[PDB]
């Protein structure tokens, strides 16, 4: 039988959650996929509002299995992974076992180098450079019987607002896409949206592969997905919720743990560094594991020949402390109802358990705050680390992992997002190493948050860092980084960011005993519902300072390329953000935020994001949990 849950918070858990699957609010499509938000002129990871993401798929278990809690229902849960695995996981239709099987671990994919700026792309495969070789593919391929791989591909236009359509066809949806491809400069707005499956029929001459890779040949028809590994993660984290709390009212969730328990298997592919290089000497080719760096990277991709059979998988090198999950590493090595099938999985992921906790430590300034991730491919070409530039187990330090456009450890989302799940854990096991990375941050950011009398607060929005980690030594362990800064550089009301803020809070305080944690919690929690509620969930009015780049952000495109986008619009040369979107122009919102921008006014929008509303939602949940009086 489940423990009492505090009425009020559980009634607020229950309120949202309805506004959340309401047909009339339009959060869900009509084919019971989230969209990453009800609003679609949205340009910020992704760039068009109705496109769902992995994350937004992994928040959508987390809420639906918070709502099995409370309601003793739970096929709302299975329905969450069942719709994840029909249109989010590349089906065998997706990526053909034919030429999946075809793999070899001994070659895992052909080098090609990153470069600082877009213009510098097509990169030139070299088959001369070293790539070393994948030592779980045999473990996978024996413990499932298909050379395909089970995890979540990051994002799916919906309802084929792109017009590629599902495997060329320009009709069906959803369609499997694709954005970023070309550095750390390439923002959001610097794209060139393009399909998984690339037959050659939308485009240039070649589909879009020319515009990113330059290979000695003509290229081939292929396909390739890219996972979010903090998406996938997050799916165990909450299924192991829902597990729990299912066994506790005699209820099962058993097909789903079967699947969260395979995903955290594949999984392990972004615990390898890009090319398979060892960590730390990244001239070598690996030998197998001494390629791996055992935390969660920015991804792993897979992919393969459409018309001839082949293929490739590839790991990243560049590791960022926002996607790291010690709760989900915790879970699949130490609980045995979710223990992988492969022979190493459970202990490979001990490995990461430890090593991401070593990596958090390293990371944490002066102030409390956790600071980028390191990479072991300096310049994404594996290029030398600079002298006096400090180091985790041979990999550089760097602030801003993977993106410049804008720096990916200044938005202050991440903190609280990945140490939620250090919270998690903490409350779990009341494991010492979480609670010293806890007690400091939380004493950093309980500082950070201001209530005004007028019942509206705020918390930090945008920081800065300065200087860098001391080198880490394991056997000495935190320095207390003196030389390591973070600052808070503006304030906001990002209604996300405090969900999970309140969360991370909650189960400090209830483990800690911590009363300034609390009630900071209950304060964010009750300003939030009474001060920003709206008859779709919550919200509030946030200024859009960087839409001005919809009409003044030029595109790149190499020199003699030209191509058309599926509903005509010419890719070429000159092309501003919105000259190949030109369907923005029909949105709702569109005249509104010309408007602005035509006075010198920056555009404001109301927004509800899945991921957002879902944050408040558990968030109210995990308080009626932890503080039942
Ligand atoms: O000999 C057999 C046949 O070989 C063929 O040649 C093949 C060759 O064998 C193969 O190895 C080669 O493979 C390369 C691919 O062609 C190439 O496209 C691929 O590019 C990677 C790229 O290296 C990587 O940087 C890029 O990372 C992006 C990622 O795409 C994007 O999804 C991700 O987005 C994240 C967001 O940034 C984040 O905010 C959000 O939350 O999550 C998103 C998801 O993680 O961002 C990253 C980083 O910016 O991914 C692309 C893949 O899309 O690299 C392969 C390895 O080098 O292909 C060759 C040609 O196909 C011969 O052609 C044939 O004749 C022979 O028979
Ligand atoms: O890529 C990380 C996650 O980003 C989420 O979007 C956030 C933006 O990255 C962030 O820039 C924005 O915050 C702005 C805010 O909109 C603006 O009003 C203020 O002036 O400046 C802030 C800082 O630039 O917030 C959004 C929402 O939290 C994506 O929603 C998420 O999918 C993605 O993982
Ligand atoms: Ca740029």
């Amino acid at each position: 039988a489940s423990s009492p849950a505090n009425k009020v918070y559980q009634d607020r858990f229950e309120s949202m959650y309805s506004k959340i699957k309401d047909p009339a609010n339009g959060y869900f499509s009509e084919q019971g996929i989230p969209y990453h938000s009800i609003e679609t002129l949205m340009v910020e990871a992704p760039d068009y509002g109705h496109v769902t993401t992995s994350q937004a798929m992994s928040y959508y278990m987390w809420l639906e299995a918070m709502h099995g809690r409370f309601s003793g229902d739970f096929t709302g849960f299975d329905k969450s992974w069942s719709v994840t695995e029909q249109y989010l996981i590349p089906t065998e239709k997706d990526q053909p076992n034919t030429s999946m099987s075809r793999y070899d671990a001994n070659k895992p994919a052909t080098y090609a180098p990153e470069f600082q700026d877009p213009s510098k792309y097509p990169s030139p495969l070299d088959t001369s450079q070293p790539v070393g070789r994948d030592p779980i593919n045999s473990q996978l391929t024996s413990a499932y019987g298909t050379s395909m791989l089970y995890g979540m591909h990051w994002i799916l236009d919906v309802d084929n607002w792109y017009g590629f359509g599902a495997r060329a066809d320009g009709t069906s949806k959803p369609s499997y896409i694709n954005t970023f491809q070309r550095g750390e400069q390439e923002s959001t707005w610097e794209t060139i949206p393009q399909p998984c499956w690339d037959e050659h029929k939308f485009g240039g001459q070649y589909g879009f592969l020319d515009l990113f890779t330059k290979d000695t040949g003509t290229p081939a028809k292929q396909f390739k997905y890219t996972n979010a590994p903090d998406a996938d993660a997050r799916a165990v984290q909450a299924t192991y919720w829902a597990d729990q709390w299912a066994k506790e009212q005699g209820k099962s969730v058993s097909t789903s743990v079967g699947k969260a328990t395979k995903m955290g298997d594949y999984l392990r592919y972004s615990f390898f560094d890009k090319y398979f290089r060892k960590i730390g000497q990244p001239s070598q080719a690996g030998t197998g594991y001494d390629a791996a760096h055992y935390l969660l990277s920015w991804y792993y991709a897979w992919g393969g020949g459409i018309d001839s059979t082949w293929s490739w998988i590839i790991g990243s090198s560049h590791n960022h402390f926002g996607y790291q999950n010690p709760f989900a590493a915790w879970v699949l090595s130490t609980d045995a109802n979710f223990k992988p099938k492969s022979s190493n999985g459970a202990s490979d992921w001990a490995k990461s358990l430890d090593r991401q906790l070593e990596f958090y430590q390293w990371l944490q300034s002066a102030e409390g705050a956790i600071a980028g991730g390191a990479t072991n491919s300096w310049n994404g070409r594996y290029e030398a680390v600079p002298s006096g530039t400090s180091t985790f187990y041979g990999m550089g330090y760097v602030e801003n992992p993977v993106y410049a456009d804008p720096g990916s450890n200044t938005w202050f989302g991440m903190q609280v997002w990945s140490m939620q799940r250090v919270a998690e854990l903490y409350y779990k096991t009341g494991d010492a190493r979480a609670k010293k990375l806890l007690d400091k941050w939380a004493k950093w950011i309980n500082g950070e948050i201001k209530f005004n009398a007028d019942g509206t607060f705020q918390i930090p929005s945008t920081i800065d860092w300065e200087g860098q980690p001391d080198t880490w030594n394991p056997t000495q362990g935190y320095t207390g980084n003196a030389n390591l800064h973070v600052k808070v550089v503006n304030y906001g009301t990002d209604l996300g960011c405090a969900s999970s803020l309140a969360n991370t809070l909650t189960y400090y305080a209830a483990k800690s005993g911590d009363e300034t944690s609390r009630q900071n919690a209950q304060k964010l929690l009750d300003a939030m519902w009474n001060n920003y509620s709206d008859s779709k969930g919550i919200s509030t009015v946030e200024q859009r300072g960087d839409y001005h780049r919809f009409l003044d952000q030029e595109v790149f495109v190499p020199a003699g390329w030209t191509g058309k986008m599926p509903n005509g619009d010419v890719i070429k040369s000159g092309v501003k953000f919105i000259d190949i979107r030109s369907k923005y122009k029909q949105d709702p919102e569109w005249q509104t935020m010309v408007a602005a921008l035509q006075a010198g006014q920056v555009p404001t929008q109301r927004l509800h994001r899945f991921w957002a509303q879902s944050e408040f939602a558990v968030a109210n949940g995990v308080y009626a949990i932890l503080f039942p009086d």
